[PDB]
């Protein structure tokens, strides 16, 4: 009933190497520890036309749909996707999403479009850091 | 590789109601004669949340260009929320997200055509794209 649209970059390091970073956003088994609490459905197709449908709810919660689509693939460079997120009945938002890792620093932009966001997603990025290391 | 990051408002009001605009976004053959053609390549349009465009067209012998797009978003009268991709040949130029909101304006409609786009390697079409938009709008102004 109101857009708000806001494009945020937030830029953050790896001392692990780029071909490693880019393996965190694109083998499915890597994604699904950490998520990009039960998990109904949940495809992913790494390819341009590509989806990433994912049904989920927490703790009997509501139920967060996510529905992104991969624009464009740079193997080890970068990633682009748009994708939208609902927890209703409720769309939430559609964005547009960049990740490009220059050797690592990772340059994460969203391009998105609100019916705030910038925070969690520092937050994904200091999650990266996390499973970063795992293997 | 780069990547641009851009976005771009275009505002024009038109002496129609909502309905009358929304209908010329969301029917197929309205569509078809102020953004497309299609009246002697390709023109998929699905529209629906989930549905998606394709566009297939190109001038005289050269590239095609293909233009692919997916709903994410649509409120009756009111708002259409898709993000697309853009190619001529087999260059993908660029990826955006468009945003087109229609508020009542008396007994007019606002119409804010909003895009947040990603424009790849080297090209740097926003400029270029936005220019097309805004003739595109002028060109829907004399479809109503």
């Amino acid at each position: 009933h109101s857009v708000i649209h806001s494009t945020f970059t937030i830029e953050r390091t790896y001392p692990q190497s780029p071909d490693r970073v880019f393996h965190a956003f694109a083998d499915k088994a890597t994604v699904r520890r950490w998520r990009v609490f039960t998990v109904a459905e949940f495809s992913f197709d790494f390819r341009v036309g590509g989806g990433e449908v994912s049904r989920f709810s927490y703790g009997g919660g509501p139920e967060v749909r996510l529905d992104a689509q991969f624009q464009d693939i740079v193997p080890d460079q970068r990633i682009v996707f748009s994708y939208r997120m609902a927890i209703g009945p409720q769309p939430m938002s559609a964005s547009l999403t960049t990740v490009e890792l220059t050797p690592t620093r990772l340059t994460y932009t969203e391009q998105g479009a609100f019916f705030g966001r910038e925070e969690g997603t520092r937050g994904l990025l200091e999650a990266l850091a996390a499973e970063l290391q795992k293997w």
